[PDB]
């Protein structure tokens, strides 16, 4: 059954992203595993590499939102067996440095340039070689491959940030801008049982937020909202104007989470941040264990990743759409 | 216990002026009167006097206070006359979630009502303490001069170090620490300390204070993103960029200086390497107890100079001109 | 503004007796007089009356208080006549390192001075509050009865669940759910954690499941993998139930012996060390906790179920509780 | 290099035996071959050899390894031939939530596969390290002997002390400064805590004073107020000593039962709950802990006393240790 050749989309600084019908199907070494891709997602991050000069390496199959079934396992591999359904952990940490093993494999220096679909081969192919089974998460039986894949980033990232902020049933948080992880952030936040107030200019966003379970929805925060009264602020747009709002409404000892691509630099009022001991925390993707938590929240139905499916050979057709106007959520491709 | 007293009152107009007819209030129920023995001075005062740092108006300055309880009011059994105590600058209310949440230093109700910074301070003879909870017993082997200095010079950096969770395995960077008990405190936690300061004088001082490595410029070998924590005591865009540059992934940046009113950080870098910027303000009441205990045990030895309170005007000018180094306390 | 009142006072000699000549203390500076609107009852009271539990002597009982500020002595700035508040059991001094360290529930100076357990409580018409810092404003949408019922039934388990750092990804085990933390399940459910209940009484199991429990058992089936729970709350705290916790708690997990069981409990040293298990003691709750608790109730996260009756009927209910489970009954002075 | 080597293999039926025909494994990929420079010995080995402690069967013993990378398999880039590294006992799998959660010392999959305790150890010339993640680089100023002597004697107490969150403002009580309790004083000192030691042995007390202990007692004096210690580390862990901890630990304080005194221990429930005392279990140490340990040793904040000897002398040292004879930490060079 297992072929010796396969098709996939390999990225190259020259020809860009093109289809390859003569790609090899690597046989796993002792300690490695071969994953048969079932669902692979697409998002703006891929656009950065293909058009915004974001260099994550060269000559590698793209697709960082993987979900599939183990096709073959090398000897010594006892934690996984053929048939096991798992989702890939993007950062793909080395698992040996102090960062990995330190519970933060998402900021691994050695894995830099070796992330799934972003430096190292990804899911835009039929069979992916997993050099380090450590960066995988078992997919619950009630969770489909399309959903799982749609959680590897659209849910994992916001989840990581939410947990980093130590949100609880007593948390009073503010979210700036829905859509683009903002939506899934609403669900995740509410999963911790926290009160959620949302701010967004776009019309749809608010209606969507209100639908997702947002306790508060505004196009502009009223005056009845006392400044410095929110325990946590997540800025999904991350622009000076929006960052200023966070610092204004974040309560003393509170936290500001700039999780947007707004501007390259952002300034903060030192006097205020110092006197009220405000804290700015950086957040990137998610950790391996975080993915296990996310898949559990999805399995429990606490987070509903909304996505549509299509065959992988339609990727080019969808990459163009995302470049112009995009849609509302994500689309996973079936190899 | 006279009926009147002298002291220095600050006004956004008249500025800091000597007042020879200030009233001496008697402690009410739950209150206490403090006989100021030593009151310190630092740059924080200059920012309020000349650099427009509104903390209130028409209040006696001096936020570094050390004194002796001259009188107590009924319903006060915690303290008794003769007791030597130091004031907890923040002067929290004690009745909010912050104060009862172990962080009375960020008390909202007390904002702008700090000792010598909104509320009456130590630049006088007698200070009425409306909230004695914001006091710390001064160890017998700790003089008033040292205690007064420790209320800020030691308390602030201590609170920042503990907040950063520094340990004996921490590899930290201090910028402009020589210009100062921060180094001793850090070493008290057993952390490896590297000091970056341009002035040779400050460097020698740091080396003397136990610094493990002092530099005017970080040499090669000290790769970027290698420090677990970076404390900026100058807090200027140039110095902050150094911290973000040399702080390791998931490391912390503590902008503990009175530099620029605003600072910018690279969003991409901070997010990618999960760098965290933590604001730190003065210290809590519990921190002041810890600090005095550390000073008493000699873990931290503040260098203090003394003089009469009526000489304050002179040292103010000398300080703003950078005429002297080290801390100087005053005795009323 | 009566100068006299009635109430139930406890005494190691004559137990809990009704008094109709009790005085109505007038608040001094910093003090405050509270008019009791509702006061709860729980087994904790039985231990002090029928089981030599010494929390002091000669004092009005009732430690689940909820009332309205009737009078405030001078200097009182935070509260004033009309304010609806609930009492914080521990009644910390607010001056020690523990109190101003965010743990006023373990105040040493307050030992034996807890509301209704050392110091006068709520089983009266007017309670004198020596330290008004130990009060929590009652939200507008929360009745006096519900609030009173939250001063212990919800507060205690909340504090423990919060201490265990339970999250929506937690897999906890609760031993005892028949009044023994009936609200614990709801509290845990509020944090989004999965809750498995173990109780020998069918009544408790039906109740547990109705309360939100994801799984209920009279005896954990062998099919349940040992050391698979992140946290275990023992509300009965007997050697047998503790051994269940240590066996099913996962490595680096926590055991919360929050029951009034045996005076002593033993753990297997080799196991605790090897799998790095941790046993955390938990007591009542802090002032900040009560604020969070009352906020959770106000938001609907926790819905305490309580029955009310006149304070005069206290003795009648104390017997009921000594013979069954239906406890969780507020009284109105 | 050699096509064969010698080493001491343990078998439930034959016991610990010298083997001159041991094979030298070739690292597949992601693995490496470690030439053992120094391997320590402690009482833990005796429990396996004579006290029936079952950690597995048919494996080279020696769980305190220090060596040099002799060869690396393909795909191995973090390490290269010549690197000096120490082994992390637990040898976690590195794939479960425990290992990925910063606590590889309690890995379930790895239980029964610890270096020298289930899996092959250091009592040989060349050790095949299956999971390189469980290694800690040895600072250039730290000898192999000292490093090996830190893999347990220092790592274990360090992990426990770190877990209790000791700080420059801590006031701790240490019961039993006989074995690992010795380096425990140096480690606690490194964190800046005040240390009060309680030990019945005279020599132990004298050692405590030398190691910088602030207070050393044969019996705690009446001047010591009950519930005044922020943390209590009990190295003997007997009911009598545990009661001491529960009596002298302050509210919210922590009791660390790091001994083998008894199979069970009881605590006063009322006391524990009312004052919120916490009992924390501690086992060996993590991989990152070893990094910290080697740094503390490298800086000279912890100085483990060690004497070396040829590996083929192990049998004699075992018997002597088995009788308390030499007593002093001893490492062997293959
Ligand atoms: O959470 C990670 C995100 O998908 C991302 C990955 C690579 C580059 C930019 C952004
Ligand atoms: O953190 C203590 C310092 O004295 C200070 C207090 C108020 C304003 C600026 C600086
Ligand atoms: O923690 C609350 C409970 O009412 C209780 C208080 C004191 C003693 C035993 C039990
Ligand atoms: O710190 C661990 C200790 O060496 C030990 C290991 C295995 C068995 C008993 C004790
Ligand atoms: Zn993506
Ligand atoms: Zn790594
Ligand atoms: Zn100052
Ligand atoms: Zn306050
Ligand atoms: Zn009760
Ligand atoms: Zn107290
Ligand atoms: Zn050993
Ligand atoms: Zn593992």
């Amino acid at each position: 059954s297992i072929p010796s050749s396969q098709y996939g989309f390999v990225f190259n600084k020259q020809s860009g992203l093109k289809l390859r019908n003569d790609l090899p199907v690597h046989k796993p070494k002792a300690g490695q595993l071969l994953l048969k891709v079932d669902a692979v997602g697409l998002c703006h991050s891929d656009l950065h590499v293909i058009y915004e000069g974001l260099d994550c390496g060269d000559n590698y199959v793209m697709g960082h939102e993987i979900a599939g079934t183990v096709a073959a396992v090398g000897d010594d591999v006892i934690n996984y067996k053929v048939g096991d359904r798992v989702a890939c952990v993007g950062p793909n940490g080395c698992g040996g440095c102090k960062y990995c093993r330190g519970a933060i494999d998402n900021v691994c220096k050695n894995a830099f340039g070796d992330w799934f679909g972003l430096g190292y081969d990804g899911g835009y192919q039929q069979y992916l070689l997993v050099t380090r089974p450590r960066n995988l998460s078992r997919i619950p039986d009630n969770v489909s491959a399309d959903v799982a894949a749609a959680s590897t980033d659209a849910v994992l990232t916001p989840y990581h940030a939410i947990k980093m902020a130590q949100v609880s049933p007593t948390s009073n948080i503010l979210l700036i801008g829905a859509g683009g992880l903002g939506g899934n952030a609403i669900q995740v936040a509410k999963a911790f049982g926290a009160k959620v107030t949302v701010l967004d200019k776009k019309k749809e966003a608010r209606d969507q937020a209100k639908k997702l379970g947002a306790d508060a929805v505004y196009e502009t925060l009223p005056e009845s909202i006392s400044p410095g009264s929110f325990s946590a602020c997540f800025d999904f747009v991350s622009v000076q104007a929006t960052f200023d709002v966070c610092q204004k409404y974040v309560e003393p000892k509170g936290v500001i989470m700039p999780v947007g691509l707004g501007a390259p630099n952002l300034s903060f009022n030192l006097g205020d941040l110092a006197l009220r001991e405000i804290r700015i925390l950086g957040s990137f993707w998610g950790t391996t264990n975080d993915l296990d938590d996310v898949l559990k929240l999805v399995s429990e139905g606490k987070v509903k990743p909304v996505v549509r499916s299509a065959k992988l050979k339609e990727l080019p057709e969808y990459i163009e759409k995302l470049r112009n106007n995009a849609y509302e959520g994500r689309v996973v491709f079936n190899p």
